[PDB]
């Protein structure tokens, strides 16, 4: 209970025409800014149009670790993810667990002591760790999840690895939030700085989560890691909500809020990064453009990062990472395990790749000019 | 007693009754003998071998056309080969009044092409139509029975009387489990319909995966005999399995409306393939599957004894060619397949492409199996019976 808690709950459902203007106050860029983004996103586009085994980056995390070499001297880092999610028994939620606890030993022994920026990390989903994770009160799971996401962390503190809390279905946010804030208050993990969190720019809730987030930071000495995404479970939400006969959703509804949503709360986090270490993941070249631009002149490996998911971003990023380019870090987020374990995780890729409003769809079609790609959302919406 | 009441009886007890206990007279009824088990292997064998190395030891692909004129002008070349068509204007789930409208008009749009394009081929020879109920009722899923059939009802007799004066199939898709009983009832309302008297176009989908499945055939099977109609029925396993198991699981139900072991839907396949094969008189079987040893058994228990019009294979486009180039024709199995075409753009393909995906990349499915450098060619042509 606290004023910065209360601002997340106020705006669940808030009407989406409310939700707008201070975020179109937040993403307008200067004229300066927003010209100079135009040319690096056309540039990078015009280079992109001269380019489920491809989402896997390996079967096990020895083989998937074995396999990151030759992009780690490139300039990338990874962010491992054993497969899994939504466990419906106890036994596959302790395999889950286990799986998670295996991975975490062999990537901090492949660290070796690369530390929570220059070296790998891993990204867990609560919803793995726990069999009633979305069907049990939240107050209950988040109390018996403790404890093993509380294990997982102390070993990612002991060989000083990045652990990263995926961002799922809406009605969970607000215990995966409760968690963070227990965590970065615990004792045990302190001098730690690997913790890191997701937050969905779809959801009317992120300016808000990213106020409590910032502040949570700043107040338990906490440099918190912050996955800025736009989201991955948009069609499942309208769903949801359409059933619900819910009059208001959680998420936006019109791609263009989402992409405004992204921009401000990017302008957000840049001018958090003294106690937050932004993470913003996107394969939208003009989303990057703007953000490499909203960021100044200076850079320093630590004070923010791009991420991408593997087989999506490596066109994109191979004309950022590197002296040649941007020169600025991207963090790839590699999926690990057999094809059974993948096919969730496809599917929203499938929603994510084919739709004709995302990005990477738009960047093969014929009917979509680089002026539009490269158009600032706030000006067009 | 109430009409049919023991076969809608036997319906409505299977619903929900315990997996274990609705296995043992489906592995009786799909028993075969050893004879027939080894001809079946070797059938399924040579299907695969040929499968592989005619295509290099191996969503777009999907989908047929954007219009039905383009649908249609693309089907000639297996036409000539002897393969036919099953049209699907690519939508469901009608979420308003408007929208359902608009499916309606593409549907009867679609009629009339496929109907001159047919040019009196009949329902066996020339093409049909499929649709999907939820595309023509704004609430499919929500509403009262009471609601949906009233409105239902004209809409898809107003259709179906165009597929008459085609004389082109019309088959109704099966979607979820919660929507069987409705158009279960909305067939039989149809099939005892005297304005479509004469026409034989009219067919049903049943899924084998589910536990009603040969109640609901021999709800079926009856309904032909006292309407006088032959119904074509498609027998399939079924494209929600996923969807369904998380629908009773956040049901609260002890026990689900489908197997939850994908042989006990081979099972039920096989079991239920007999049942139809029995009853060519008074049903058009048709069997969808992109499974070789599911078409290889089904061809040997089927017979020597054929004629088109007597049972008919069916697959999907962009999945079922390869292998059926090697039954449809005089030197293969001499056998027909019709193909379902989807027609649509991207604005309709993505509920249907979500469901190929979790069809293609399940490990368990035959499609993803048969690439699988795990699984071996004798786990490929074993039969599920034997297993249970
Ligand atoms: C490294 C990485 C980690 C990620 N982690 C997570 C995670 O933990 N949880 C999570 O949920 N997502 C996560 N995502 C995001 C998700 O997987 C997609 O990759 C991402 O949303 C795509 O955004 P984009 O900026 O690349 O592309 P764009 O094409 O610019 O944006 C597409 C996005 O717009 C949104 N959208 C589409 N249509 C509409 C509409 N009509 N109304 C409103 N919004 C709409 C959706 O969020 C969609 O994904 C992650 C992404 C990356 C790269
Ligand atoms: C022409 C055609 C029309 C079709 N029409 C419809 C329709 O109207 N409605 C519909 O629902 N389906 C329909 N289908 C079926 C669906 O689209 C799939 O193509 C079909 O179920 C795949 O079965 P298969 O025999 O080709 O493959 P197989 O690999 O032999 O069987 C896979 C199937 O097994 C089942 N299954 C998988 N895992 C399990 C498990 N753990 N427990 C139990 N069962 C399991 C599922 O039904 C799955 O699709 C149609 C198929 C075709 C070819
Ligand atoms: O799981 C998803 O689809 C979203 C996501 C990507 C990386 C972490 O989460
Ligand atoms: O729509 C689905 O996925 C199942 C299906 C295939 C053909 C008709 O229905």
């Amino acid at each position: 209970q606290s004023t910065l808690r209360r601002a997340i709950t106020a705006a669940y459902r808030r009407p989406e025409t409310e939700c707008l203007p201070p975020l179109v106050e937040a993403a307008t860029q200067s004229k300066e800014i927003r010209d100079a983004a135009a040319s690096t996103a056309r540039k990078l586009i015009e280079a992109l149009r001269g380019k489920g085994e491809q989402f896997v980056t390996g079967e096990t995390i020895r083989e998937a670790l074995k396999r990151s070499k030759e992009l780690e001297e490139k300039g990338f880092s990874y962010s491992y993810d054993m497969l899994g999610e939504a466990a419906t028994t106890a036994a596959d939620a302790e395999r889950y667990y286990r799986d998670y606890e295996s991975a975490i030993h062999a990537i901090g022994k492949a660290s070796a002591g690369r530390g929570i920026y220059e070296g790998p990390g891993i990204s867990i989903k609560l919803s793995a760790l726990h069999p009633r994770y979305s069907r049990a009160q939240a107050a209950r799971v988040m109390g018996e999840l403790l404890p093993r996401v509380k294990a997982l962390a102390l070993l990612a503190k002991n060989y000083d690895i990045g652990l990263n809390i995926d961002a799922e279905e809406a009605d969970r946010l607000e215990l995966s939030l409760d968690l963070l804030e227990v965590l970065c208050l615990d004792g045990d993990l302190s001098g730690w700085n690997g913790m890191g969190f997701v937050v969905q720019a779809y959801g009317k809730r992120c300016p808000f989560v990213l106020d409590f987030i910032i502040d949570l930071a700043r107040r338990s000495g906490r440099r918190i890691m912050v996955r800025l995404v736009k989201g991955a479970y948009w069609d499942a939400e309208i769903k949801r909500a359409q059933l619900d006969g819910l009059a208001d959703f959680p998420v936006f509804t019109r791609k263009i809020h989402t992409d405004v949503s992204y921009i401000a709360c990017a302008a957000k986090l840049l001018a958090a990064t003294d106690v937050v270490f932004p993470q913003f993941a996107t394969h939208n070249a003009q989303t990057l453009a703007a953000i490499y631009h909203m960021a100044g002149k200076d850079f320093h490996v630590g004070k923010y990062e791009f991420q991408c998911l593997h087989g999506m971003g490596e066109p994109l990023y191979e004309e950022v990472v590197g002296r040649g380019k941007l020169d600025r870090p991207c963090r790839i987020y590699a999926p690990v395990g057999t094809h059974e374990t993948l096919l969730a995780y496809l599917v929203r890729r499938l929603l994510e790749n084919g739709a004709n409003s995302s990005f990477v769809h738009r960047i093969n079609d014929p009917k979509v000019s680089i002026d539009e790609l490269i158009a600032d959302p706030v000006e067009v919406v």
